[PDB]
């Protein structure tokens, strides 16, 4: 899995189940093509995403949806979404873990590049 | 001052200077149109980019260019940038403080939300 | 002015109102002695800690009780405090700003030095 | 393991190796007696620091040595170490994950009690 996404929840201190995450990938025409879908298990985290050879160079944008996740337990939060933009495999095969820690007026995101 | 955008560095412990700050409010054709556009002053803070009046219910993008923070530096960050995306004065004159600590391959966002 | 203290709430997106403050200096038995006291304003932070004469050179904490905070919102935290120890004016006379966001399972802290 | 910690470099973007953690349990008469310890592993995980037994309900504080970490590194840290002091076990049987995310001024740590 070259490419992952962790996902928590502050206020309960629990995996954060259920947040659509959205992975897009620029082009060329500097529009974004959406590169996978899917959202977080009982664990929060959403690996599988895409595979090793299909995981190229190129610049990818993350999109969590935590507004929905959010409006869903009952509570207005502050952000529409908080997405992560980054530059993938510019060096070499690196293996990414990418983290989020949730409230509803504050999120935090962290990264883990490694070596496969 | 109804929203201003506070950047703290968290490798040196000090604010974060001269950071390009971006500010767009979409328009009625959903497009991200320019609202302001400022640098963060030598407290970090960065104020001055709106009024109330013109800081109509809307949804608007403080795009804040860690990138080019870094790079300065010497060091080369993770994130192409940091992007925080709100509905702004959906209710009445609320004031909008932003304030993000950044590292490396981290960073979060608070905001805090108070009214005179 | 040496010893300035802002407390956030990352869960209702406000300053924490009336969360108690404990200040200890590590005394030369090296033991916790008390040093300082006081409650956080509506803005979050108490400004009014020490002054430089008597905040010389040591091994100081600044223990915030996010515990009964948390409690009285009803909410259940996990950490009975948030504790911060460090060195003080060890580079000669500094004025320190500590800093926590607080969220009922997760808090984060931040320090800021700034040369008078 | 019930106990299981988590220790993460954000200026490096990966974990945290040969961190000294210590864990303390709260005693009868009110004193800091020593439960467990060890170092982390080359993927920032620290296991096996108490069985399914010995954590009874109690005041369990653990100390990650922050200071060491940053110096060997060249880095001059500003906390002397990070500490979460939390209350265990008294609803129950129950697993916490507690990880740490550092940079050298700033720190932040979360919890995942769960349920078995
Ligand atoms: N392989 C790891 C995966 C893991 C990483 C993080 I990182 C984490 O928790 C945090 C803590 C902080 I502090 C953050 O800012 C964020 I985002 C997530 C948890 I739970 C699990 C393990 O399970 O051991
Ligand atoms: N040096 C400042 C003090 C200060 C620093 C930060 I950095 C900050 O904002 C955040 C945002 C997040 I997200 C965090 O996790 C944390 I910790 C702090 C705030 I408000 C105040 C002064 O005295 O002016």
């Amino acid at each position: 899995c070259p490419l992952m996404v962790k996902v928590l929840d502050a206020v309960r201190g629990s995996p954060a189940i259920n947040v659509a995450v959205h992975v897009f990938r620029k082009a060329a025409d500097d529009t974004w093509e959406p590169f996978a879908s899917g959202k977080t298990s009982e664990s929060g985290e959403l690996h599988g995403l895409t595979t090793e050879e299909e995981f190229v160079e190129g610049i990818y944008k993350v999109e969590i949806d935590t507004k929905s996740y959010w409006k869903a337990l009952g509570i207005s939060p502050f952000h529409e979404h908080a997405e992560v933009v980054f530059t993938a495999n510019d060096s070499g095969p690196r293996r990414y873990t990418i983290a989020a820690l949730l409230s509803p007026y504050s999120y935090s995101t962290t990264a883990v590049v490694t070596n496969p």
